[PDB]
């Protein structure tokens, strides 16, 4: 399924992701698209970020308006 995400210094673009794809792996996922550090990397839904081990598709990041992405790096 695609989810809407917005990068700080990006914009609102689709990510295509599979059911199984765990919000982690999915931190990891943009984090390697961009080439950003992912330990630095914040990930907001709905205010909060989601728990690192479960299903994207069951966090509903598709259904909940658009998921927010900010890294916080020392080094860049």
């Amino acid at each position: 399924m695609i989810v809407f995400v917005r990068f700080n210094s990006s914009h609102g673009f689709p990510v295509e992701v599979d059911s199984d794809t765990s919000i982690f792996q999915l931190k990891e996922v943009v984090a390697k698209r961009q080439g950003v550090p992912a330990d630095q990397l914040r990930v907001i839904f709905a205010g909060k970020e989601l728990r690192n081990d479960w299903t994207v598709q069951n966090c509903d990041l598709d259904q909940q308006s658009i998921v927010h992405i900010v890294q916080r790096p020392w080094r860049k």
